[PDB]
């Protein structure tokens, strides 16, 4: 019941998706491991405690190295992991900026528009593809040969992984997780924007295709209201990227560890 | 019961312990962990495997990286802890060094004599000093911040394991630890040795003091032959000796990994 745009524009996206969503985290290499005012210190240590993992890395050769976190004795060591969680989200960063610039609808937009979209929705793209690698049974993100672990329902009140839950219990296909990233990537109220009403009527599309694609495929008394859920949960995102957003700022304050790949898409200048 | 010869003879030896074993290996840094000519292979693939651990490390910071080491799947794999072990043991092997340096009846051996008796006891006295942070309930060499763990008495099969097990469950004191280690040290027929008669009276020195702290100081039933038990342990370390020497140079001719100090009290020349 899909027209044939509304296919053509699924296939595009995930064609871009296939092309540039590395799974099994393959080429995720050479990244930093843990080694072997005062209001903003005790803003950001509240920040930092809030999202604990352990990580699990499997090794080619059947090892296993397996990293447990410090903690919070009122030093460094709160930032441990920061330096390889830099690495990671600017591995899949990447991968969302290669995804966005193999769209059609995307390469036609002004340069300054498409630099634009991707300052406002890396870091939630970023996030919808952790989704899908996401183990709401163990509570891990499995990364091919990297894992991590959340470190043991006080869980839930943290709004990233209430989200993540919360998503994934939806059961999602991959065509509806690829649209809610091209919903997400076409917000047209991004900061600096220009061509807002044409990012709007491309947000459009994929909004109606998404709702169209679960209005064929999702007969399920489950799936009803699917659609609006989605769009529910894309708002939401939008509003734990500007909460991360605000935490990694005032991390990076008192502490610098944003790589040049993260300073470039939050705004941070160098000087 | 003890001479004043013999009271002043287990002084000097735990004075040069006390001085030159590092029993929290607070100073053993900088190493080396696991990364992130047929017949040969087989009996070096055999060697290896008969001794398998797992290896934690706790952080300063309270942090802890766990390591588990690969299966053999014949391939270079089988090799990963072996850098990081010819550290420890080359820690160790300076301590040794230090200890004997350290000692009286040692410091008045001719210099060549001295160079023997380390090439010849320097693995020895190491695995002595290991025996005292092994806990025979865990099956684990707790070596401060380092710990080695058996993975999973089959195990027992293996003689370098017998020995930690067997010699554990003597329950020794410091003074006999050092007394043995000092018997070992004064082995008057180690290859190269000059002063056979001088070296060989001051072992049996050494075997006298310790026969006699512990008749003096051990009267209970279960150390009957406690002295005997101890001599004939020191028997099969030197038995040990020579099978991990003739290990350690069969790894080391297919795949090179013996550190300086190592090549220098084996033998390796380097040429
Ligand atoms: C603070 C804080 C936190 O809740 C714990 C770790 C922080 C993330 C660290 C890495 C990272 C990378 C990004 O590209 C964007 C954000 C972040 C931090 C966000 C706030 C986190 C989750
Ligand atoms: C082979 C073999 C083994 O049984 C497994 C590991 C080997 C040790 C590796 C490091 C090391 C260091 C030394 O100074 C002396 C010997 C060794 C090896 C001995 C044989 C071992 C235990």
């Amino acid at each position: 019941g899909l027209t044939e745009e509304q296919r053509m524009m699924i296939r595009e996206l995930m064609d871009a998706q296939m092309k540039t969503f590395d799974t099994t985290f393959s080429h995720f290499k050479n990244f930093r491991l843990p080694g072997v005012e005062a209001a903003k210190w005790s803003q950001v240590r509240k920040d930092l405690c809030s999202l604990k993992v352990s990580l699990q890395l499997r090794g080619e050769d059947g090892s296993v190295w397996n990293y447990k976190p410090p903690a919070d004795s009122g030093g460094k060591e709160i930032f441990s992991l920061l330096p390889h969680m830099a690495d990671m989200s600017t591995y899949m960063f990447k991968g969302i900026i290669s995804f966005a610039k193999v769209i059609s609808y995307f390469r036609d937009l002004p340069i300054e528009d498409q630099i634009s979209l991707l300052k406002g929705a890396a870091f939630e793209l970023c996030q919808l593809r952790f989704n899908t690698v996401f183990n709401a049974e163990t509570g891990t993100w499995e990364c091919g040969r990297l894992s991590y672990c959340l470190e043991d329902q006080q869980l839930l009140l943290e709004p990233m992984l209430k989200f993540h839950y919360m998503l994934k219990k939806l059961q999602l296909h991959e065509e509806e997780y690829v649209l809610m990233q091209a919903i997400s990537l076409f917000s047209p109220d991004r900061p600096g924007v220009l061509q807002h009403r044409v990012v709007d009527q491309l947000q459009e599309q994929f909004a109606i295709t998404l709702k169209s694609y679960i209005e064929c495929n999702r007969p399920q008394p489950a799936h009803r209201f699917l659609f609006l859920k989605i769009m529910a949960m894309l708002t939401e995102l939008r509003s734990i990227n500007a909460q991360h957003t605000q935490r990694l700022l005032r991390i990076q304050d008192i502490h610098p560890f944003a790589t040049p790949l993260m300073q470039e898409l939050f705004g941070i200048t160098g000087s």
